[PDB]
C-alpha cells in the first residue's frame, strides 16, 4: 500500500497515514489493510503498543468515493473487518490525533484506548445522518461511553462535530500538544519521544494483562454493536438513500 | 387536560406544560396524559422528534399533592406508567428545561435524550430521602449514567440539587441559552427555531435507527430498574413513612 | 490493632487509620482487619454510613513490604477479601482524602461511593506496570467506571498517578476542603460536622435502599473483577518479576 | 399452625403437612407459615437437608378459598413471599410426593431439588387457564426446566396434568416407592429410613457447596419470574376474571 | 399463493400446506408468503393458536431448489424473515406433523411450541453437513433445548435424522395419533377436533400471557442465533461448497 | 507418556488410555498432558474430531493417589486446566466408553460432544461428598445439563452413580455397542470403523461451524463453572477434610 505504510520500535508498531494531498482519504482496501497491520501487529510478540499516526492537516477526511451497485457489500464487509481488528486487538492502541477525523476513520479513532491532539483545533464528525445512514464503527457503545449518552444524542441526530472542548471535557484526549497544524511530522516525534520515555523501567507484559481483563467489561456489547450496526443499515441501503446522498 | 397541551409541527410533536402559576405541579392523571401523549408521538409516522416544554418559572415541582389511602398503588401505577412510557419511546426526546424540575418530573427530564436550559439557575432535585421513599423514575439507572455514581450518591444519599455547574461538568446539558426566567416563552420558541434550523439536510428516519442502536446499550436496566425500584418501595409504604412526610 | 481505631457516633460507624508516621502503609493483617470493621459496620442496624478517615499527611502509602515465599497466597487471600467487604458493604461509604493512596488502600479508596478531599494535592496511584501485577482491588471496574476508559490507560499502562484535576473533572471528588495537609485532625473534625448537618430530617432507611437499588447495576461486574482479577495474576507471580521489583 | 408441623431430625429438618381431612387445602397463611419454616431450617447450621412431607391421599390440593375483595394484594404477597423462600433457600430440599399437588402447591414441588412419589397416581396440575391467571411460583422457569418447553405447552395451555409417566420420561422423580395411597404415613417413614442410610459417611457440608454452585445456574432466571409473573397478573386481577372463576 | 392457503376458526387460524405432489416443497417466497401469515395471525385479537398442518405423506422436504447467484442474499434474507416471524409471534403455535420434515421446514417445526404426530414414521432431518452449510432457522438454540444437545451433535455432525423415537424420548410430541400416512386430511381434522374440545372452558388470553412469560426465558438466545447464524454462513457461501452440493 | 497414547487417522486425532492394569488411573501430569494432546488437535488443521478411547474394563477410576501438602495448588491447578482444555476445544469431541469412569475423568466424559457405551454395565460417578469436596470439572453446568438438575441432587448429593438407565433415559448416549467388557479393543475398532463410514459424503468444515455457534450457548457458564469451582473448593481444602478423606 502506498497510502500506509508501518514500521516497528522497540515495542512499538507505528502504523503512519501517508496521503496528506487527500486528507488521508481512504478507500475499502486501505481499511482492510490498516486491519491487516493490526493482525500483524497483535501477532508480534515484541510489539506492546500500537500507535496510528497520520500526515498533514486531518487525521482522515474518512471514505473516500472515487446492480454492480451491490458494491455495498464491499463496503459493509470493509467496515466490519476493520472494526472487529480495532475491538480485538490485544496491545494498547493509541492514536496520534493530527487533525479532523470524520467517518469511518473517526470511528476507529474512539476505538483506540489512549488519544492524543496537535492542537484544540482537532474534532472528531459522525455524519451519518446527513448520508441517510446509521451508527457504524462500533460508535453505538463508544461515543455513549466516552462522551456520555446526551452529549451523543446532540452531535449524532444533528450532524455536528465532537470538537475538542467536548473531548477535553469527557477526558477523550491524554494530552493536548498545543503545536502547530502545520507540522503533523514534530506532532508525530514529540508524542513517541514521550512514549519512549515512560515505557522505561515499566513491566510491559502488566500493560497487556491490565488491557486485557479492561477490555473484558464491554467486549460483548462491542462484539453486538459491530453486528446490529450492520444488520439495521441493510435496509437504509435496500431503500436507496444512501446512494444518492453519496452522489452530490 | 387542561394543565398539557400538545400540537405537531412538522417532524416536531410538541407537548407544553401550561400551568405556571401552580410551578406546573402534575398530578396522577397529569402523568398518565403526559404518557399518552408520548403513545400518540410514538405511532405518529410523520414525527421524529417529542420536545418536552413548560411554562413559568420552574419546569415542574414534581407530584402535586392535594384504608382508602391504599391510593399509594395509583400513586404507584402512575409512576411506572409514565416511566415506561418515557424509556420506550422510540422519537427523539428533548427537553426544554426553563427551570427546576423535582421529583418524578425530574426523573423524567432525565430520560430524555437531550436537554436545553434556559439559563444557569436551573437544577434537579431528587427528594426521596426526605420524603422516607427510594428511587422512582428509572433514576437508579439514569443518575450514575448521565452524572457519575459518586455525584449521584452525593446528590441522592443528602436530598441535595443536581445543580447546573454538575450538569455542566457531566454534559447534561446540550445548550445554555442565558435568558431571563421571567420569559419561559421565548426560550420555547428560540429551541424550536434551532432545532428547525439543524435538521435541515438531514434523513430523519437515520435518527431513528441511531436511536434504536443507542437505547439497546440499556433498555434491559432500565426495564428491570421501573420494576425493582417499585417492589423495592412497598415496604416504605407498608410502613408508614411516606404517609407522614407526606403531609406537614 | 494498634494502626486502626473504631467508634460509633449515632449514625456513623468511624474507621481510622492512625499511623501518620509510617504514612499509614498497611500489611495483609491490617487490609484483614478493615474488612472486619466493615463487617461490623454491616451488621449493626444503627449504622448508616461508615466513614475511612486516616491521619498525617498520606492517606495511605499502601501495602506494607517488610518456597516461604508462597507467601504471595496470604497477599492475594488478603486482597480478594476486603475487596470483596468494600463491594458488598450495605451502608454508605465515605472516605475523607487526607492526602494521597497508593496501591490497593488506593483501590479502596475507588470503592467507596463519596469522597472528599482536604485539599488539592491528593492523588491516586495504581502503580501495578511498575512492579510487574496487574489490577486489583475491583480497579478494572472502578476506575473506567469513576474516571473514563481513556484516563484510565492513560494513568495505569504509564504508571502515572489520577491527581486531582482528573479527580475533578470526573467529579470523583464530591468536595474539596480546601485545608493544610499539616493537619488531618481538623479535616476529619469538619467533614464529621458537615455530615452532621445534611443527614438532619432524612428518613436513614431511605439512604441505604437507595444504595441497595445503586450497587446492583455493577454488582456482578465487580464480583467477577475481583475474582478474574486474582485468576490472571497467578501467572505473573509464577514467572517472578514482582517479587524482583518487590525488592530494590 | 394446626395445619403444619415440624420437628428436626439430626441434619433433616422435617416439615409435614397434616390435614388430610381438607386434602391439605391452604390458605395465605399456612403459605405464610411455610416460608417461615424454611427460615427456620435455613438458619439452622445443624440442619442440611429440609424434607416436607404431607398426609392422606392428596400432597395438597392448592389454595384454599373459604373493595375489599383487594384482597389479591394479600393473594399476590403470600405467593411471592413463599416462593421466593423456596427459591432462596440452601438446604437440599427434598419432596415426598405422597399423592396429587394442584396449584401453588405443586408449584412449590417443582422448585424442590428431590422429588420421591408413593406411587404411580401422583400428577401436578396448574390450572391457571381454568382460573383466568398466568403462570405463578415460578413454573415459568420450572415447568420448562424439568419438563421440556412442549410438554409444558401442552399441559399449561390446555389445563391438563403432569402425569406420573411425563415425570419419569424426565427424570423428575428419583425414586417411586411403589405404596398404596391408604398409607402416606409408611411412605413417608420409608424415605426418612431411606434418607438416614444414604447420608452415612458423607461429608455433609459438601451437600451444600454443591447446591449452592448448582442454583447459581438459574438463580437469576427464577428470581426474575417470581417478579414478572406478579406484574404481568395485575392486569388479569383489574379485569376481574379471576374473581368470577374463583366462585363458582 | 397455491402451495399455502389459510383460514379462521374461531380462535384458530389454520394454516395448510397444500402441495402434496412436490412433497410442500417451499421456495424463498413461500417462506416469506408463510411470515406474512403468520403477521396476519400476530394481529388478529380473536385468534389464539396458530396450526400450521399439511398434506399427503410429507410435511415438507424442505427449500425447492429450481454472479447473478448471488441470489445467496434472497436465500439468506428469507431464511432470516420467517425464522424470526417464527422466533417472535405471540400466539400459541401447534404444529401437526403429518409426515417428515426436512431443512428450513423442519427448523419451523422446531420452533412451534406443540406437535402432534400422524405416526411413528415421522422424522425431522437437518442435512447441514451434506450441503457444506451450517445450523439454520435458529436450530443452533432449538434443537439442543428441545432434544438434548449428545442427541444433537450426534444427528447434526453426520447428517442423520431425529426419529420419531428420539422425538418421543425428550418429549418434542404431545400425541401420537397412529393413523396411516395415506390420510393426513382426517389427521389434521382429528387434530382440530382435539383442539376444540381442550379449548373449551379455557380463559384464552391466559394462554397468551402463560406463553409471553415462557417465551422471555429464551427470547435473547433465539433472536441471537437468527443472527449469528447468518453471519456465520456468509464465509460458506463465499468458499462455494454450498454451490457445487446445491447441484448433483 | 507411558499410559497414553494417541495417533491421527484422516480426520480423526485418537487418544488412547493405555493402562488397563490400574484401571487407567491418573495422576496430575496425566491430565496435563491430556490437556496438551486437546491442544496438538486443536492446532491440527487437518482434524475435525478428537476420538478419546480407553482400555481393559474402567474408562477411568479417576485420580491416581500415590506444608509441602500445599500439593493442592498442583491438583487444583490440574483440574483447572484439562477442564478448560475440554471446555475450549473446537474439534468434535468424541468420548468411548469402555467402562465405567470415575472424578475428574468422569466429569470430562461429561464435556464431550458424543459418548458411545461398549455395554449397559457402564456408570458415571462422582464422589465428591465423600471427599469432603465439590463439584468439579464443570459438573456444576454439564450434569444439570445432560441428565437434568434433579436427577443431578440425587447422584451428587448421596454420592450414587449416574448409571446406563439414567444415561439412555436422558440421551447421554448416542449408541451401546452392546459387546463384552473383556474386549475394549474391539469395541475401540468398530466405534472407529462407524465414524469412517458416517464422515464420508459430509463437507467437515460444517461440522465445525456447526460445533462453534453450539459451543456459544454455554460457553460463559462452563468457563464460570470453571473458575467458581476453584474458588469455593479452597475453603474445603483449608478446613483440611478432604486431606483424611484422600487417606484411608
Amino acid at each position: 500500500n502506498e497510502k500506509i505504510s508501518y514500521r516497528i520500535e522497540g515495542p512499538f508498531f507505528i502504523i503512519h497515514l501517508i496521503n496528506p494531498d487527500n486528507l488521508n482519504a481512504l478507500e475499502g482496501e486501505d481499511y482492510i489493510y490498516l486491519g491487516e497491520l493490526l493482525e500483524l501487529a497483535d501477532r508480534n510478540r515484541d510489539v506492546y503498543f500500537t500507535i496510528i499516526q497520520s500526515s498533514g492537516r486531518f487525521f482522515s477526511s474518512g471514505a473516500d468515493f472515487k446492480e454492480t451497485s451491490k458494491w455495498v457489500s464491499n463496503f459493509v464487509a470493509r467496515n466490519v473487518y476493520v472494526t472487529d481488528a480495532f475491538i480485538k486487538h490485544s496491545k494498547v492502541l493509541i492514536c496520534c490525533l493530527n487533525g479532523p477525523a470524520i467517518g469511518l476513520s473517526a470511528a476507529l479513532v474512539a476505538l483506540c484506548d489512549i488519544v492524543y491532539s496537535i492542537n484544540d483545533k482537532v474534532y472528531l464528525l459522525y455524519p451519518f445522518a446527513n448520508l441517510g445512514l446509521i451508527t457504524e464503527g462500533g460508535t453505538t457503545v463508544s461515543l455513549p461511553l466516552k462522551f456520555g449518552t446526551n452529549t451523543t444524542y446532540e452531535c449524532l441526530m444533528f450532524n455536528k462535530p465532537f470538537k475538542y472542548d467536548i473531548m477535553c471535557e469527557n477526558g477523550f484526549i491524554s494530552k493536548n500538544f498545543n503545536m502547530p497544524s502545520s507540522n503533523a511530522e514534530a506532532f508525530n516525534a514529540k508524542v513517541l519521544e514521550e512514549l519512549r520515555e515512560k515505557v522505561k523501567g515499566l513491566y510491559l507484559p502488566s500493560c497487556l494483562g491490565m488491557k486485557k481483563l479492561l477490555k473484558s467489561n464491554h467486549i460483548d456489547a462491542f462484539n453486538k454493536a459491530n453486528s446490529v450496526e450492520v444488520n439495521e443499515s441493510l435496509k437504509y441501503w435496500v431503500d436507496g438513500e444512501p446512494l444518492k446522498r453519496f452522489r452530490q
